[PDB]
């Protein structure tokens, strides 16, 4: 098997690790990152200048064994609007991103 | 001091408890019960018929002493648009449910 990766998941993968990637998890630190990744991830979104409104979120667990579950739904006009999650991770942390487009 | 929780936290919050209040996290039930919070505090949002399109995320994250931090960032109509976060939680789970509304 193979694969090539989307552009908006190797961009939004790219934003995470730039930001976080070389550090462990601290705790006084990482609400101010997870506000960092949020924050570097809508840019790249927003820079590309496309009609659509933007909902970036983002989480940070420290790893410890613990087991996590995300989901989501919307409502929205399913032949324009759209969403990619990316997940990273390195020893000590876990980093999900979930960005939503929608048109206006 | 004293405080009135708003409509939209407080039914948001008893659509979690409605759909997970009562039980002990089970891996093998947990990505269902996620999928089951997200689709009923979406039906909160979607039975007023407002003009607005809504993104529901939920995160259910097993009770282990794990650090866990969250954020969100929008590009939107600041005027229109909004969100609200919830958080709940029993002896084995946390569950964080945010909801977003864009005016159309």
């Amino acid at each position: 098997s193979q694969f090539i990766v989307d552009d908006v998941s190797k961009t939004i993968k790219e934003a995470i690790e730039t930001t976080i990637g070389g550090n462990a998890y601290q705790h006084d630190k990482v609400n101010n990152w997870t506000g960092q990744v949020v924050e570097n991830c809508l840019t790249v979104l927003t820079k590309e200048q496309k009609p659509y409104k933007y909902i970036v979120t983002a989480m940070i667990m420290q790893k410890n064994g613990a087991g996590l579950h995300t989901a989501s739904s919307c409502y929205w006009n399913n032949d324009t609007d759209g969403s990619c999650t990316v997940r990273w991770e390195n020893k000590t942390m876990y980093c999900i991103v979930s960005v939503f487009g929608l048109a206006v």
